[PDB]
């Protein structure tokens, strides 16, 4: 696939600092070079200089405002132009806040998009429904239509437009939701397969569902939202709020094995990789590893093998 | 939920000193108040006062047949009047040993209960098949019906009366079980599904057939007895006797999750947790902490999430 | 079952030394002993005595052709010999290119043999499309009778005699397979089962599947190798290349105790343990232990219990 990598290095959208290295120390991992190994055509658009907001005290119980909106406003501008170049974008960020500005920027050029996001959390509490304060656990709450009207006029998101229904979001993975959380999931409707469903179900059924349910209308673009703190902290450790219980590596090979093969990827995010986090060097590693390797497979590779269109045995 | 809380420090029923230890550092870990965090009326019976029994000489083979008889006839009368007084009776405890009291106890004021055992084990050898002597590996024996009249008149046990039929219980998680009890799964015909058919069904499946065995005809009131080491020792390794190959921290609380969902939980037994064989202080932990989420799922904690009947958006 | 143990030290098939030492220490782990303990009639046929060939420079890329094609033909007669006697072969080996012989030793005797292999490779690479020049991952090109005229002779294998068709072999475990051994998966139409199918359907439809596809036309006798690198370095981390991601403990066992239901069973290889390669002394026992497990389920040893034919209770 054609590939526009987006590098966004924020963490305001919650309290620790080492998530704004995800980008670095992914790109360290020889991000790139892996996917040109692959049949990608990589073009980088470096990483996004987020100008410093020294002035910005919280909105009522919402911390660093300002800073949140104003790099998710810079994201979405940066990944409506990667997809005005016929390119999947590819944010290797911080924290899962900026997930504002990445959809916001991908539905201004296909307004069409079904979004898939996986993650421990829902992410979807409101200015009003938050208890913690941090961004990284809203940003949801912005892109739905149906909230349009629950959500105050927060400091940095005057540009910020609801673009996606509560029909066209599938969660996977699910395993720490708010009661306030919980309480919107249930009333708007919206589709999830928390770890209760995946264990009932299988990772097979769980993404024949998911699919069929985003793309069983017709074929759209789709979003990938891929939080790392989805899966278990036995494979993605260094990450700001790790929930035991989660997806399993293999899990999420095949969740984005799947994806791939539906050749309507058009938008991805691998969030809140914070090495700073990790206990030991080892767990930077085991994290940012597992992270590239979700990735990867994302853009065509594949655990059964991949090989050109020529004959190998001649 | 409504909760009658019973603390069981026994440890007789088996070699290792520290399971009488469980009560202890479970209600440490904060289980009273994390349940009440929920909405669950918790009332602590307190722990039971196991007097000492000094003269205790094995009977054949069978181990301190006196002290395990008599604490259980204890655990009996108490969890038949928390059973009186309209509560879910919650049984902390040492050894496995004590389901024969839990198990009596609510039978007296629910003769028409069905059991769910979560075990590596079947815990059904009878005093004279046994090879260990231990007798937190035989008391299924002693509740069986079907087998009335090869249990023989041990110490400690003139008060028990066998109340339940082979029919009324289902197995989940065997790995480890001796040609004596297999002999009996296979004559009595007792339901089970072993980690073989965990893996050939997926726990969905499983705990669909569980239920339905359990409930299809009629619906009753349902007594878990849950051995941590039913779940693999990478989740609960400070128990006596561990085996590879167990359930997952996931399936545990699928299985739970969907024995509260029933609303027929009536009967519970939290056992073998044993923090004097944790090899770390973070072994210990990981116990306690997998047995108390397992706890708190049986009374409504949810992974998808949980929400109060209100409107969070207003 | 009826067994006939054959110790393989060999190593020459790779470059990690330690291999050569897996007949020692599965033996040392009590294998022979474990499994006379159950209903098992053992002849241990004592370790080949592989003769040192200095003499052995690489053919084009293909390293020590000569001392692995002599192992894997001493190998194949001891093979056809213990299948004369009417026993099971029991390959305790050292790498995977004595498969060569121990399947050709095996067909030999019964041609109309159908093949499982779990492994986290295909080896299936002709000495023309390797890139490692490591014969353990081109075992299976030798073998098979589609690619009569694309394998060259290569020193040490005049002996050979392609025995099976593309198909009689399925692969269970795949997530490590190079391009030009994926072009030839699907240019021969091979069976296979990788971790993304395992992932989708589960490993007991994998294994009904692959069962009903080696047996369903007719009955036919089963060989069964197994590389422990198929199943996850968790479990099997003492071994030359494992790979992350891959069949868990209890699905290693479900697979062979699944085989062994079969009664076709004839031909077992337990290959690529290496002692050496355990970081730490654990490490090592964990892989052995492993080992040993999944042997023993391939003889009859059952999760939910084995029970001899009286009566336990009388
Ligand atoms: N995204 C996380 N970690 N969410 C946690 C919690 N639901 C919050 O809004 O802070
Ligand atoms: N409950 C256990 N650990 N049972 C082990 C063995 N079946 C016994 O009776 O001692
Ligand atoms: N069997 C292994 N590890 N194969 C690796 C690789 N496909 C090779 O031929 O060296
Ligand atoms: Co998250
Ligand atoms: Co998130
Ligand atoms: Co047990
Ligand atoms: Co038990
Ligand atoms: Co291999
Ligand atoms: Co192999």
């Amino acid at each position: 696939r054609t590939i526009g990598i987006i590098g966004a290095p924020f963490s305001k959208g919650q309290p620790r600092g080492g998530v704004e290295e995800g980008p670095t120390v992914l790109r360290k991992a020889g991000l790139l070079e892996k996917l040109k190994e692959q049949e990608c055509d990589v073009k980088d658009y470096g990483d996004l200089p987020f100008a410093d907001i020294p002035n910005d005290s919280p909105f009522q119980i919402v911390k660093n405002p300002r800073s949140v909106g104003k790099a998710s406003e810079q994201l979405a501008g940066k990944v409506a132009e990667v997809k005005k170049n016929g390119r999947i974008s590819l944010v290797l960020g911080g924290d899962h806040s900026l997930a504002i500005g990445s959809i916001s920027g991908h539905a201004r050029v296909h307004p069409d998009l079904g979004v898939i996001w996986v993650d421990a959390h829902t992410d979807i509490n409101t200015p009003l429904t938050t208890t913690s304060g941090n961004l990284h656990g809203q940003p949801v709450s912005f892109l739905l239509k149906e909230l349009k009207g629950k959500i105050p006029d927060v400091p940095g998101f005057s540009w910020v437009t609801p673009c996606i229904s509560a029909k066209d979001i599938v969660y996977i993975g699910l395993r720490d939701v708010d009661p306030g959380e919980h309480y919107i999931l249930k009333t708007l409707g919206i589709k999830y397969f928390s770890m209760t469903e995946v264990d009932r179900l299988g990772i097979g059924k769980v993404m024949e569902e998911t699919l069929s349910y985003l793309l069983g209308r017709k074929k759209r673009p789709i979003h990938l939202s891929f939080d790392v703190d989805g899966l278990d902290p036995s494979f993605t450790p260094a990450t700001g709020t790790p929930v035991v219980g989660g997806l399993t590596y293999r899990e999420g090979l095949y969740i984005t094995e799947e994806i791939y093969k539906t050749g309507l990827l058009s938008g991805l995010d691998i969030m809140e990789v914070n090495p700073s986090l990790g206990k030991t060097p080892e767990e930077v590693t085991r994290t940012v590893n597992t992270a590239v390797a979700i990735t990867l497979a994302c853009f065509g590779l594949a655990r059964e093998g991949n090989h050109k269109p020529i004959d190998y045995l001649n």
